[PDB]
């Protein structure tokens, strides 16, 4: 890791953010952004859960317990 070859000769590839889609970060900096930008998006840094009515249906998993109640008789309408 200190040799006279050094690896990637590509000019470092730029990933694209989960969080947020204008953000493109260099690939080894992107495990750290990845780990900050999530702090900065509480909706995704407490992980998303699966609804039991629809795979479609992913929300934070602190709004989970209220999606269940707002998705009884299904058809929650969210942004649509
Ligand atoms: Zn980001
Ligand atoms: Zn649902």
């Amino acid at each position: 890791m200190e040799d006279t070859y050094i690896d990637s000769l590509d000019p470092e590839k730029l990933l694209q953010c989960p969080y947020d889609k204008n953000h493109q970060i260099r690939a080894s900096r992107f495990p750290y952004h990845l780990i900050k930008c999530r702090k900065n998006h509480p909706d995704v840094a407490n992980k998303l859960a699966t609804c039991p009515f629809n795979a479609r249906h992913q929300v934070p998993r602190a709004e989970i317990s209220h999606h269940i109640s707002s998705c009884d008789d299904k058809s929650s309408i969210e942004q649509d």
